[PDB]
């Protein structure tokens, strides 16, 4: 069963503004999307710090990128803290609205697409490569769920009927097709080197047979 919801407006107002405003400094996707993963990864380290079986479903703490060229697909995972069916629908869109109004705001004042990450909606820059994001995902507390959008005003959640996770976040981004460059392993090397060499947990770059 494949559930529908519209974003919240000012989501789908921003997703709008990252996916047709001409902005060449894309390769900052991958620093937000490994700065969610370091996040997640945080969350669940000192969680098991006072309750060590939160790692139960996986001790390993690390980040994998893997380029798939044939599927033109950069699926970024975390071992991470997961998400809840609730943070996938309700909670972290809660937390988004007003991070975006602030954004939106600041873009308008002067401010660059760059700066996404200080208001907290770093994960929609994926749009700047992607045509669409699916997000996979297994938290302790909840099942294992598939989100997906291509944007347009709405998103899907269905429970995952693929290869059980453990615990974590995986991110496929099904990139646009003049967007093909972070699939190379030079870019990723390049780019993980300038915007993401002090992530304190493994960056995994996983090269292509
Ligand atoms: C804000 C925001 C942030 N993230 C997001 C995206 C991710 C993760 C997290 C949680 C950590 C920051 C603790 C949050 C995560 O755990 N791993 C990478 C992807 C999302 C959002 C969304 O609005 C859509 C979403 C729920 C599919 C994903």
């Amino acid at each position: 069963e494949v559930e529908t919801f519209a974003f919240q407006a000012e989501i789908a107002q921003l997703m709008s503004l990252i996916i047709n405003t001409f902005y060449s400094n894309k390769e900052i996707f991958l620093r937000e999307l490994i700065s969610n993963s370091s996040d997640a990864l945080d969350k669940i380290r000192y969680e098991s710090l006072t309750d060590p079986s939160k790692l139960d479903s996986g001790k390993e703490l690390h980040i994998n990128l893997i380029p798939n060229k044939q599927d033109r697909t950069l699926t970024i995972v975390d071992t991470g803290i997961g998400m809840t069916k609730a943070d996938l629908i309700n909670n972290l869109g809660t937390i988004a609205k007003s991070g975006t109004k602030a954004f939106m705001e600041a873009l308008q004042a002067g401010a660059d697409i760059s700066m996404i990450g200080q208001f907290g909606v770093g994960f929609y820059s994926a749009y700047l490569v992607a045509e669409k994001v699916t997000v996979i995902t297994k938290h302790n507390d909840d099942e294992q769920y598939a989100w997906e959008s291509s944007a347009g005003g709405s998103f899907t959640v269905r429970t995952d009927t693929g290869e059980p996770m453990g615990r974590g976040t995986k991110v496929i981004l099904h990139l646009k097709e003049d967007q093909t460059e972070y699939l190379e392993e030079r870019r990723i090397k390049e780019i993980v080197k300038k915007h993401s060499q002090f992530i304190g947990y493994p960056i995994t770059l996983f090269v292509e047979k």
